[PDB]
């Protein structure tokens, strides 16, 4: 049984068509600040990438969109935490899919995954996304 942050989780990458809320994002990332609930979110964040998938590509590519928001919003500590499984991430620079509908949407994956491991690996970058986040806020 989900705990309420391991919920709200789940809900920023169901499998509903569109994405998530930024508010939704905010919350998430407010659990970034402590210790528990950071291992939870980090758990239900990855657990979705190690699902290799047809289908399962939207809440691969909704993992994508949290962890990008997290990075620049969420605690240092979940940066550093998030730095540990670099290597789980990398898998998806690989993820090719076309669905029944003769769409492309692995070349999303990819290109966030891609960007997402450059801003991860570099403090410069965060520091700069972490800047202009808390000045649009």
């Amino acid at each position: 049984n989900y705990t309420e942050m391991e919920g709200k989780v789940r809900e920023a990458t169901n499998n509903e068509p569109w994405g998530a809320s930024s508010t939704l994002m905010d919350q998430i990332s407010q659990g970034t600040y402590n210790f528990r609930e950071r291992e939870e979110i980090l758990s239900m964040i990855f657990r979705r990438f190690t699902e290799k998938a047809g289908s399962e590509w939207r809440q691969i590519y909704k993992a994508l969109q949290l962890l990008d928001y997290l990075i620049k919003h969420g605690s240092e500590r979940f940066i550093d935490d998030t730095r540990n499984s670099i290597n789980l991430i990398r898998i998806l620079e690989t993820f090719h899919y076309i669905d029944s509908q003769g769409r492309d949407q692995g070349i999303n994956v990819r290109t966030r995954v891609k960007a997402l491991i450059e801003l991860l690996s570099d403090d410069n970058k965060i520091r700069a996304e972490r800047k202009k986040a808390r000045e649009t806020a």
